[PDB]
């Protein structure tokens, strides 16, 4: 298994597509699901704050984030100021995860039911059984 640690950098890979959180090289801020090519845009350097997690672009230095209220849809975006977030282990794999806005119900879900198409996007979206709610945090 590969243990999630603070200061290491990981790519976060889609249960159901295979495809990875990658910030777009359009625009360098919309958060999509892409094929992994070990681009610097599809790593994340973890951060432990002492209660939550920050996921910090490799390629950028901007953060995994959101705008405005957690609903089912909110983008991801890149952020300039740390986000925090909190995962919890998967019951369908236990090996992933699914990586929700603290103190809410709302979990990264890659949108579409978890569409294989380049470039989909990665929102938020209410807790629910589907795998494309759940990542693998792996070694780049
Ligand atoms: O169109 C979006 C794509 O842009 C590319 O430049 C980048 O290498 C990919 O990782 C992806 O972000």
């Amino acid at each position: 298994s590969t243990q999630v640690s603070s200061g290491q950098t990981y790519k976060i890979t889609n249960v159901k597509a295979g495809t990875v959180i990658d910030l777009s090289g359009e625009d360098n801020k919309s958060i999509i699901g892409y094929p992994y090519h070990s681009g610097k845009n599809q790593q994340w350097t973890f951060n432990w704050t002492g209660k939550a997690w920050t996921l910090r672009s490799a390629s950028s230095g901007s953060y995994l984030g959101i705008e405005g209220t957690p609903a089912d849809g909110t983008r991801l975006v890149a952020v300039n100021d740390p986000f925090e977030w909190h995962i919890w282990r998967d019951e369908a794999n236990e090996n992933a995860f699914r990586i929700f806005v603290p103190f809410t119900n709302y979990n990264l879900d890659l949108s579409g039911y978890g569409d294989t198409t380049p470039g989909t996007p990665v929102q938020l979206w209410w807790t629910w059984e589907g795998l494309h709610q759940t990542w693998t945090i792996d070694r780049p």
